[PDB]
């Protein structure tokens, strides 16, 4: 059964585009099929998508596929309502919670709110751009404004290429007018490829400054040229290399030609390509399904004008959205399952922090289950307390009345107590304060 | 469809208003078909040709009326509603008044 | 190397002991916060020069 289906990607989108073929060629299965009418077009005309939207409801598609835009969004809305039509995106989260949408990226900011408080943060900068949505600028003010935060917010992206070589100078002056050393960046990837290269050309990556990369593929791009720089870096991965359906994946993926699959035949992917690959092993679940349920979806591809007055919908497609957020497979993003609404749930998403050696896993944050840290000592130097002896005597060491609340070094008082301190003001080290057992000075 | 009922009907000016939502459906179309609407709405973000509108800026009056004021420290409710340029234009001048 | 591990920054000075001090990539340093300074045999205002 080779099915209707629409495929609509903004062009660039090759390495997916290719990622979709390549689980267009895993997850084919031998009975039922595809017919995948790909539409590399732009994503910014809304035009240019409803003329593309309108030409697979005139093929009368099964499904539709792909990604949109943030000018698009109460476009597509506006439709899959109407229309009835299933979609499926891989693109970023949705605010209202729409019908007859599918999404593919789990939403950042349940990690994100307690990783600041993980990190336990007062005062930062947040610079983001306006092109992939601010529905996290507008709930990060909301928890600082509980939390007491104080956020300086700055929109970035709308500046020209023709002189990005200034602004910037003009805008970490304008951070040094505070001295910031908090910094959380939510851009592109390129956006970071962008900004990164002009922190490293005024050498704002020294030690006492720390970034934030607020998204998936926070290993994506160059993190190599800092470091080595001293400040910190720290984000997330949805896709964790070290699995066996990951790395068989690349062992799979790397050996594609770079010809046949145009960014393809590399180490790593992005998570963006993914969910591309993810979403066809989901696709193939939707239509294994209804044949399992034994559901007819015996509709022509003639539906019509999608400016009929009124365009009557059918509800196959009703039921066919009934049967996608019955699906619970494992993917690339790992688990996966949905809400009501097709918006993603039961995802965990790890800590990746960039170390000398790289980056590394300090923890995850689960969908409900918070930021649980997953522990790994590998700090082989600890400065140890060292061991004070010594005995009760006024003035020298002397109980505090309040011992019992007290705890540590702070029950004991008297001379020597102040001195012990003295020596640690000046060797730097820590201590305990320890009492002789047999209450001796000491003879041989 | 409304659009494209008057289109079909091939109107020399369309007149009225518009949604938030509908705002980059317009310029899409009025950019696209070279029709010059005319509306008493919110203003627009984008340069967009075709498009003609009503209502002035009120951005520059109100940071001037801040400074009239001479404030520190507010609250601003806001709905997301009506756009949110204003929201994001203060927040450039409470990064530089501090 | 000294850029990837940063140390251009305010608090540091660097001399380079040629002629052609210009010859090489000063740009990348030139907003880096060190000074570094040199020397010129040959000066380009001159008419001779230009």
């Amino acid at each position: 059964n080779s099915i209707q289906i629409g495929g609509l990607f903004p062009r660039g989108a090759d390495q997916e585009y290719s990622a979709f073929r390549v689980g267009m060629v895993q997850f084919s299965t031998s009975e039922f099929r595809l017919t995948p009418h790909i539409d590399n077009l732009e994503v910014a005309n809304s035009f240019a998508v409803t003329n593309a939207f309108c030409s697979q409801f005139s093929r009368g598609v099964y499904a539709i596929f792909g990604f949109y835009d943030k000018k698009s969004v109460n476009t597509i809305t506006s439709f899959c309502g109407t229309l009835h039509v299933s979609f499926i995106t891989p693109s970023f989260p949705t605010d209202g919670t729409h019908p007859f949408v599918i999404q593919m990226r789990p939403d950042l900011k349940g990690a994100l709110l307690s990783l600041i408080e993980y990190y336990q943060w007062d005062k930062f900068a947040y610079l983001y751009d306006s092109d992939r949505g601010l529905s996290t600028l507008q709930a990060v003010l909301d928890s600082a404004a509980e939390k007491k935060w104080q956020v300086t917010a700055i929109n970035v992206g709308n500046i020209n290429n023709d002189k990005k070589d200034e602004t910037y100078r003009s805008l970490f002056q304008d951070l040094e007018l505070k001295k910031e050393r908090r910094v959380i960046l939510d851009c592109e990837r390129d956006k970071v490829n962008d900004i990164v290269d002009q922190v490293i050309t005024i050498g704002k990556h020294v030690k006492g400054y720390h970034y934030i990369i607020a998204n998936l593929g926070f290993t994506d791009g160059d993190l190599l040229k800092i470091q080595f720089g001293g400040a910190e870096v720290s984000g997330f991965q949805i896709v964790d290399y070290d699995d066996s359906l990951v790395s068989k994946f690349i062992e799979r993926w790397s050996t594609l030609e770079e010809k046949e699959y145009p960014g393809a035949h590399t180490a790593t992917i992005k998570y963006t390509s993914a969910l591309t690959y993810d979403a066809v092993q989901v696709m193939t679940e939707a239509f294994r399904n209804l044949r399992k349920q034994r559901i007819e979806i015996s509709r022509r591809g003639n539906a019509g004008d999608c400016l009929a007055n009124p365009a009557v919908p059918w509800g196959q497609g009703v039921e066919i959205e009934r049967a996608l957020k019955q699906v619970q497979v494992e993917g690339l993003s790992g688990n996966i399952k949905f809400d009501q609404n097709g918006k993603r749930i039961n995802y965990t998403i790890n800590i990746m922090e960039l170390k000398t050696n790289g980056p590394r896993k300090i923890g995850y944050w689960s969908e409900v289950d918070k930021m649980v840290l997953t522990e790994d000592d590998t700090s082989g130097l600890e400065q140890k307390t060292v061991v004070v002896t010594t005995i009760l005597e006024s003035p020298y060491v002397m109980m505090k009345k309040n011992h019992e609340m007290l705890e540590g070094n702070e029950r004991y008082e008297g001379y020597c107590v102040d001195l012990a301190a003295e020596i640690a003001k000046h060797c730097g080290f820590k201590y305990k304060l320890t009492i002789v057992g047999d209450g001796k000075y000491g003879a041989r």
